[PDB]
Parts: C-alpha cells; sequence; structure tokens
C-alpha cells in the first residue's frame, strides 16, 4: 500500500492494480477521515509526491469550502471540524483529541501548516515527547495531550482563544 | 512563631515578646517577600485572623499602589511584580515560577483571589496535584509547573494573554 497522509487527509491505493496503455496503474482514493472525497487512476511510476500533487487541488478546495462554511482568531474555522468535547473549557467533560483530530492542527499537511517540532516548541516540550501524541497504532494506549497544553496550543496556533 | 501567609505577603512575630499594660504582647512585621512593609505591636490574646485584619489595610494600599504603578486583561498589573523570565514566551529562556511567584496569582490571599483548587480546576488537574507546586521546603526539589500550564493559567486568570 504505502498510503499518503496529509494532515487529516489520506490517499490510499487499491489492493489490486490495473493495466492501461501497456503500463501498470493503480486506483487511488482521497479520504477526509472516513469521508471518500475523490478517486483517480494513476500510473505506477508515480512518486508519492506526484500523487500528493495530483490530489492537492481537491484538498485546497476542501480548505476553501471549510473556511467559508465555518466563518475570532485567524484559523477559527478549524474549530468547525473538531468535536465539541475536545473544545470545551469544562475539564470534567473534556476529552483529549485523537491522533486524527490533532493532525487537523499539527503537521506540515495540517490546516495550520505548523510542524510537530514547531508545535512542541510552542508548548515548551521536546519534539520527541510531542511525537508520542501521534505514535503507535493503539488509540487507547497512545500518549494523550493534557487539557491545559491542548487549549494553550489552540491559542498559540490562532485556532481558539484560551480566554 | 506561626507566621501568617497571605499570598505573597507574610506577617512574622518577634522572637522575644514584650509586656504592655500587664499583658503579654508581640511585635509583628508585615513583609512583601524580603521587603519590610510595616510593624505593629499587638497583644498575645490576638487570633491570627485578628492580626491579618490589623494588617489588611496596608495590604490593600499595596494593591492600590501596584494597580496604579503597573497599568490588556483585567489583572495585567500583576505582571509588573513578576520577573521577565517567568513571563517570556521563549521556552528556551523561560524558568518556572517559584512558590512565592505562584502565590502572587493562586491562593485566597493572592492578588487574584482564586484558590488552589479553583486554579487546579482551571488547569484540568486535581487539587492534590496542584498542591505540589507549593509543597515542601525545598525550592530545588519542589514540583514545577509546566511552561504551557503556567501561561495557560495566566491567561485563564486574566493576568496575561497567551496570544
Amino acid at each position: 500500500m504505502n498510503a499518503i497522509h496529509i494532515g487529516p487527509f489520506s490517499i490510499t491505493p487499491a489492493a489490486r492494480g490495473l493495466h492501461y496503455g501497456g503500463l501498470p496503474h493503480h486506483q487511488w482514493t482521497l479520504y477526509y477521515g472516513p469521508r471518500e472525497m475523490a478517486i483517480k487512476t494513476l500510473p505506477d511510476s508515480y512518486t508519492s509526491s506526484e500523487v500528493r500533487d495530483e490530489f492537492s487541488d481537491i484538498i485546497a478546495e476542501f480548505v476553501i469550502d471549510a473556511r467559508h462554511r465555518y466563518a475570532a482568531p485567524p484559523l477559527a474555522w478549524i474549530t468547525g471540524l473538531l468535536p465539541g468535547e475536545v473544545l470545551t473549557h469544562d475539564a470534567e467533560e473534556w476529552r483529549p483529541p485523537t491522533s486524527w483530530e490533532l493532525r487537523h492542527v499539527v503537521g506540515e499537511g495540517s490546516f495550520t501548516g505548523v510542524s510537530g517540532a514547531a508545535a512542541a516548541a510552542l508548548l515548551g516540550m521536546s519534539a520527541t515527547n510531542f511525537r508520542k501524541y501521534t505514535a503507535g497504532d493503539s488509540a487507547a494506549n497512545r500518549q494523550k495531550i493534557s487539557f491545559a497544553a491542548w487549549h494553550y496550543l489552540l491559542d498559540r496556533l490562532g485556532v481558539k482563544r484560551a480566554s
């Protein structure tokens, strides 16, 4: 496979390839989480960066539509895509973000463009310690960001004021 | 002794008492950290709350003078009393606040009036865990608040915007 992950978006190749014009091909699907966004059949000689370029315009259109739909700090529209329980200031009913929810706001392909190391620096923590927030393959056994650090990070990123 | 601590202020009794009007007396000194603020000789039958009431007006005058001198969030003037290294957003040159600096902003006698348990709730942590930030008698071996939690707390208290 070797799926391509661009923030909260993913591009996945089909299990079984195809053949077109005497060359191997593959059907790639672009998803926003579970939501199927687009499909394109592309040659096998394509680098992953070439596939990312192929789907970048659909991603940018997603961003434009979300900016208009969820119109405050400059990136407040991102809060329209996050569940209320990760945004609430009631710590008793708050829950930490999932990896996908975090990748909405951290990562070069995130909607903020801020890398993991830069976000770690914004929180005063090492990049290796911040990497744990998206590490592993177990949601339940994955390091969770703290309430205070999450809301502080959302303030520093211009997504939601801590107020 | 049994000194009285009111946020960053302390009232200390003299080692050797005195006698006035056939009754035991003690000379109490009110300090703001190391700064001697006032002296009053008061009877031994005074409760600690009575001594606190005796010095409360001088404390309130301190607050008025600081509010005027360090005039933004409503309690921004408190930042005039805190060293720059605990206020800086450069995590590489930041240092955590001391217990005294923390008691500027947390505690019923602090300049915010917000209790330790309420501040803990503002940070999403238990009161017992927050108590560790002012526990013990060793500055070096005292639990330190994190960069993100400290700046988030200062934002939630109305002392300094996280921006």
